């Protein structure tokens, strides 16, 4: 059922509206039903044909005025889209008609079908009936409002995704061969891409110098969140479509190509923009958290003037208070200075950077302060000072970020004062052998770990290491005491922090306890994290393993962190262990000069005992601290004879074949530091 707008040049398709339940509405004491670009087998059979529309009176097996033998679709005088189902020639040479108009609504897809009126010419036996059908398919390809509300009343905004300077893209290749780059836009047309322009192209595939428009910017986002772009260029008998499913997540994600269902390309987009927008203003330097319920109080940060240095300038500000420092002098009028830029001489001056304010704003889990009303910059702008507060264990000094185009001076401050109540545990332990383990690097204060489960899993798992969870984005927050959490019906506490990690039956176990009540109503849920040493897993995530009787939850985590902290050293990136013990020995070797005697990993029989190298005079004591640096193995022999302290740096370099003269060579003598630099090309370094 497809037509062209002469004003627009767009190809409209109502194809997607073929449905099976069809569409059914009341009026004039009877119910009118039909389907679109499809049949309505209920009340069918005009001749032997299945009928597109019907009529009946009810509340009914019996149909009436079956219609759909002559189907017609066209633009009227307005340039508005009309579909006519004419039925059979009853009498007097005229057929019963259904006339249905398609009216643009960006916000809905198969939007309310309302009966309008019917014209009754009894004289000519034509009972002609008139309908309106709201759809986004009627809308000409144009940019869309990118703000959404769900039925629960949570507001979102995906404008973040559309405002980017770069075009979002998902690359995807097959087992061998196929290589393609998906361009996605949100609510706005794609940026200029060679081969993809059309009218309002939302998703585009480029492969082998062929571009495909896989959906036009048509319908607004729907509520988790979804967008569909439809009416892309021909795919056999159909036209291409793209579905993007948004999911609320800690990261600023990219859209990831998931699968292809006929002519529809489906993507999953895990991003922070998809998270319910909730924002709150406070005064008296305090603000209440809408999710947890706790009160942030930043008054403690204002008990002294805060000084931050930048390049040549130096910034003074007092949190929620008047500056005490003898700079930017201004008491005149009703202006209380809270922020000052001082450019130190030369060509230095003092500029007021912000006035007193005790307003603390909370915007989607960030705390902000803006000191306004400063000295004029760029004729029209008043200098302002913004501080962004993030949760952290200790309240460290703020750091200068940048000056905006409107002379807003931006500061980040990670401080515990921005952190809800939170439990903490010692995260280093030792095994039976005395090897050191420290998982403290996996403790996250601003975010949490998202567990890896199955790809369709309706539930997500949040975990932190050796502490209770950081605050989470959304309006369904976990109980504050939880260190692990389940996110179905309600947020489920899976366990609180009690003890640190322990070597239990030859594996690293972290146990959280006293979560929500188990279904039997006598026990409380507990979580076990089983850590397994894996050098390659450097950014790894915990994999959810099992949930026994909705009571015992178990995760596994292969990670490089869980690994223990003899002339051998490990490549920190690959894990290949280089052993230089096979070269050691009191016997040792000589390097060209006069000569130089030296032994590695051990002492030499020509020098004083305990000295690694000498000539004749000690040039360094033997030692065992081997470093891997820049694909080279390195020893430093220090504390030698007096420098007219002599020292020897020995560097081992990869050589796939053992050369005809495979002995170390003195490559430098630094006279300013009395340092002897040796290089040795040996197959042992590969
Ligand atoms: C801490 O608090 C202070 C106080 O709240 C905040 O500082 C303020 O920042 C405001 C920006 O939101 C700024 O308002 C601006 O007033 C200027 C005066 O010239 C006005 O030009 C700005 O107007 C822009 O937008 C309006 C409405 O759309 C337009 O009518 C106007 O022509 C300007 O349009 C352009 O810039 C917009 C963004 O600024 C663009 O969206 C828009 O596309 C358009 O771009 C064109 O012109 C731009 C140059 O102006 C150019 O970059 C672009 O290429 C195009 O050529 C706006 O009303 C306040 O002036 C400022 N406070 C003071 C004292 O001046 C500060 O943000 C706070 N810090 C934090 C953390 O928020
Ligand atoms: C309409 O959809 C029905 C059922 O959903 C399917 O059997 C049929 O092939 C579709 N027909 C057209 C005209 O697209």
């Amino acid at each position: 059922c497809s037509i062209r707008d002469p004003n627009s040049g767009f190809v409209f398709n109502l194809n997607p509206l073929n449905s099976s339940q069809g569409y059914n509405v009341s009026g004039i004491g009877k119910i009118f039903m039909f389907n679109v670009c499809g049949t309505m087998p209920v009340c069918g059979t005009i001749l032997g044909k299945p009928a597109s529309g019907c009529e009946a009176e009810t509340q009914n097996w019996k149909p009436a005025r079956p219609v759909g033998i002559e189907k017609s679709l066209q633009l009227s005088t307005e340039g508005f889209i009309t579909l006519t189902y004419k039925g059979p020639l009853s009498a007097k040479g005229t057929a019963d008609a259904f006339i249905v108009r398609f009216v643009c609504n960006d916000d809905v897809y198969s939007g309310p079908l309302k009966f309008l009126h019917q014209d009754i010419d009894s004289g000519q036996g034509i009972r002609n009936t008139y309908f309106e059908f709201e759809t986004a398919l009627a809308c000409v390809p144009s940019p869309v409002d990118c703000q959404v509300t769900d039925l629960a009343g949570n507001e979102y905004d995906l404008t973040g995704l559309s405002t980017v300077r770069k075009p979002w893209t998902a690359v995807d290749t097959s087992v061998d061969g196929r290589k393609r780059t998906f361009y996605l836009s949100v609510c706005n047309p794609l940026p200029y891409i060679p081969g993809c322009q059309g009218s309002a192209v939302g998703s585009c595939l480029v492969s082998e110098g062929n571009s495909w428009n896989l959906g036009v910017v048509q319908m607004s986002p729907q509520a988790s969140l979804s967008i569909m772009y439809v009416n892309g260029d021909k795919c056999g008998n159909q036209r291409f479509s793209t579905r993007i499913t948004f999911e609320c997540a800690q990261i600023s994600g990219s859209p990831a190509f998931q699968l292809q269902d006929g002519c529809e390309y489906v993507f999953i987009w895990r991003t922070v923009e998809a998270c319910p927008v909730v924002r709150v203003e406070g005064d008296n330097c305090e603000v209440k958290d809408p999710r947890h319920g706790n009160l942030y109080d930043l008054k403690p940060l204002g008990l002294n003037d805060t000084i931050v240095s930048a390049g040549e300038y130096t910034y003074y500000f007092r949190v929620c208070g008047k500056l005490s420092s003898d700079v930017c002098p201004t008491s005149d009028k009703s202006k209380v200075v809270s922020s000052c830029q001082e450019k130190r001489e030369p060509q230095g001056f003092h500029k007021v950077a912000g006035l007193l304010t005790q307003k603390l704003t909370y915007e989607n889990g960030l705390l902000k302060m803006n000191f306004t009303g400063g000295d004029t910059c760029h004729k029209v702008y008043q200098r302002s000072t913004a501080i962004f507060f993030y949760c952290d264990r200790g309240t460290q000094r703020p750091v200068f970020l940048k000056e905006t185009s409107d002379c807003s001076y931006l500061f980040e401050w990670r401080t515990q004062y921005a952190c809800p109540p939170f439990d903490l545990t010692e995260c280093s332990f030792k095994d039976g052998a005395g090897n050191s383990f420290d998982l403290s690097s996996l403790s996250r204060y601003s975010d949490n770990w998202e567990a890896i489960t199955g790809t369709g899993d309706p539930e997500h798992y949040l975990i932190n290491v050796c502490k209770s969870l950081a605050p989470q984005a959304g309006t369904e927050p976990c109980p504050p005491e939880a260190a692990a959490c389940l996110l179905g019906s309600k947020p489920v506490n899976l366990g609180r922090v009690r003890d640190g990690p322990q070597w239990r039956d030859g594996i690293i176990v972290l146990k959280y306890v006293d979560g929500d009540l188990c279904p039997d109503g006598i026990r409380k849920k507990s979580t076990t994290i089983r850590f397994t040493c894996s050098e390659s897993q450097v950014n790894s995530r915990p994999m959810f393993i099992s949930a026994v009787e909705d009571c015992e939850y178990t995760f596994a985590w292969p990670t490089a962190t869980a690994c223990p902290m003899d002339c051998q050293v490990t490549n920190p990136s690959t894990g290949h262990l280089f052993d230089l013990s096979s070269l050691s020995g009191r016997a040792g070797f000589t390097a060209a000069y006069g000569l130089v005697y030296m032994s590695i990993c051990g002492e030499n029989e020509n020098c004083p005992p305990g000295v690694g190298a000498c000539f004749g005079i000690s040039v360094g004591k033997a030692n065992k601290r081997l470093r891997y640096v820049d694909q080279v193995l390195q020893l430093v022999y220090k504390d030698g004879s007096p420098c007219p302290s002599y020292k020897s740096v020995i560097s081992f370099v990869c050589r796939p074949e053992a050369g005809p003269t495979n002995r170390p060579m003195l490559i430098s003598l630094d006279k300013q530091t009395c340092t002897l630099f040796f290089s040795w090309h040996t197959p042992l370094a590969c």
